[PDB]
């Protein structure tokens, strides 16, 4: 297999694609780069066990998903080859070209490759003008714009540009936030710039609703991979254009499921690395932004905390008050103190109710 290539492609549909070290769900079991596992997780964990060799619990080095990733790669090129209708534009083309080929196989299938008939023609006969005006004519680029227009760039004109001219943007981008001790993160000093230039305050709801959307692990922590792969992800190439995705973001927090997402996630980027609970200052500044104008009690359950809990607030508690929150009529008179809630929620409406 090490006569086959496959160095730049793996870096093209991580970009592209996107990376990921932990088992995920794709909407099925999937790790790496689009690697499917399995059709139960002791299952899928199995498979990916007996792939990599070792047990990996699920986690994975980004060396053994560039291992699937070539694996995967080996077999879309012996399906391309079976295909009538792909094999003769495949082996027209340049190594530069196959691998924007591969990476729309990826994207849609073979079917889904195999419908541009026009498209395919046109780079078959080498007419790249042509080629690149016809493929941005379709639905493909409008499901996604800047994946779409790289991949279209690459067909244009042989080169990787479109991939090396993001990672050039991105990288001159990030030189301005890194931290001066260490090169392969953004301090303190960083974040504040990054926050300043946004033209918002580092603890706004704001910053908060950005942290989610680049799956941040920690508040007052950015690692140069969160800038990298949350810019990528997002389509964004400067602050004015992570600044204009801002509304989207914010509509999408109205629909409640989303809003579940971000709500649970804040505990996680809220909590200190090493411990399990959020210490209780913190929840409640945390709250503040959060459940602003969505908990009516929410003032006198800060209270209830301070002068009767005085202690680190557990994940499950923490979910549950989103719930509370949405149910608990005005009187608190539909409250079932024999409703499984947390006995801290009890005691919360015990102390509460005199007060109404
Ligand atoms: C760490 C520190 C000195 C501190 O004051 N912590 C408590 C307050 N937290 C914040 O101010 C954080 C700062 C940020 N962390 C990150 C991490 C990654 C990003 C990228 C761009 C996605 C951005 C930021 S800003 N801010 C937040 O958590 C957003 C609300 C704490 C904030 C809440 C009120 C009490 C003080």
């Amino acid at each position: 297999l090490y006569f086959q290539n496959a160095m730049n492609i793996f870096e093209m549909l991580r970009i592209d694609e996107g990376l990921r070290l932990k088992i995920y769900k794709d909407t099925y079991y999937t790790i790496g780069i689009g690697h499917l596992l399995t059709k139960s997780l002791n299952a899928a964990k199995s498979e990916l066990d007996k792939a990599i060799g070792r047990n990996t619990n699920g986690v994975i080095t980004k060396d053994e998903a560039e291992k699937l990733f070539n694996q995967d790669v080996d077999a879309a090129v012996r399906g391309i080859l079976r295909n009538a209708k792909l094999k003769p534009v495949y082996d027209s083309l340049d190594a530069v070209r196959r691998a924007a080929l591969i990476n729309m196989v990826f994207q849609m299938g073979e079917t889904g490759v195999a419908g541009f008939t026009n498209s395919l023609r046109m780079l078959q006969q080498k007419r790249w003008a042509e080629a690149a005006v016809n493929l941005a004519k379709s639905r493909w680029y409008n499901q996604t714009p800047n994946r779409t227009k790289r991949v279209i760039t690459t067909f244009a004109t042989g080169t990787w540009d479109a991939y090396k001219n993001l990672r050039k943007k991105l990288e001159q981008l990030y030189n301005r936030y890194k931290d001066p001790q260490d090169e392969n993160k953004i301090g303190i000093d960083g974040i504040q710039q990054f926050c300043d230039d946004l033209a918002l305050d580092p603890a706004s709801i704001s910053v908060l609703i950005i942290a989610w959307k680049f799956r941040a692990a920690t508040q007052c922590e950015f690692s140069k991979q969160e800038f990298m792969d949350g810019m990528t992800e997002l389509g964004c190439d400067s602050i004015e254009k992570l600044k204009a995705q801002i509304p989207k973001m914010e509509q999408e927090l109205k629909e409640p499921g989303r809003f579940k997402d971000f709500y649970q996630f804040t505990f996680n980027f809220a909590k200190n690395p090493g411990q399990k609970g959020l210490d209780l200052e913190m929840a409640i500044a945390y709250w503040n932004l959060v459940l602003n104008g969505r908990f009516k009690f929410l003032d006198l359950w800060n209270k209830f905390l301070l002068e009767h809990h005085k202690r680190s607030i557990p994940k499950d508690t923490w979910n549950l008050l989103l719930d509370f929150s949405t149910m608990i009529a005005d009187d608190m008179s539909n409250y079932d103190e024999e409703g499984a809630w947390p006995v801290l929620i009890d005691d919360f409406v015990e102390f509460a109710r005199p007060q109404i």
